[PDB]
C-alpha cells in the first residue's frame, strides 16, 4: 500500500547531461515509482524494460541498464506533454507512437 513504507533514496550523476531527465520527471512529480516488466539479452548486453504511470500514461522504455531505462522512461513522458528533454531529428521510420 502508500502507508509504512521504507523510502530509498538513491542518485547518482555518473552520466553527462543525461539524468538530468529523472530529475525533472520527479520535479514535477514528486514521489514516483519505477518497476522493471522484464529483462532479456545476454549478461553484458542485458535490456533493462522500465515502466512508469505518468498523467494515467504508462510509459515504457528499455536500455542497456536499469538506470538508463529509467531515464529513457521520463524522456518520453516528458516529450508527451511537449516540455524539453534534450533530443531531436531522430526519426522513428514509416512507423509511429
Amino acid at each position: 500500500g502508500s502507508s509504512g513504507s521504507s523510502g530509498r533514496k538513491i542518485l547518482d550523476s555518473k552520466a553527462i547531461d543525461l539524468m538530468n531527465a529523472l530529475m525533472r520527471l520527479n520535479q514535477i512529480r514528486p514521489g514516483l515509482q519505477y518497476k522493471l516488466l522484464s529483462q532479456s539479452g545476454p549478461v553484458h548486453a542485458p535490456v533493462f524494460t522500465m515502466s512508469v504511470d505518468v498523467d494515467g500514461t504508462t510509459y515504457e522504455a528499455s536500455g542497456p541498464s536499469k538506470k538508463t531505462a529509467k531515464l529513457h522512461v521520463a524522456v518520453k513522458v516528458l516529450q508527451a506533454m511537449g516540455y524539453p528533454t534534450g533530443f531531436d531529428a531522430d526519426i522513428s521510420g514509416p512507423s509511429s507512437g
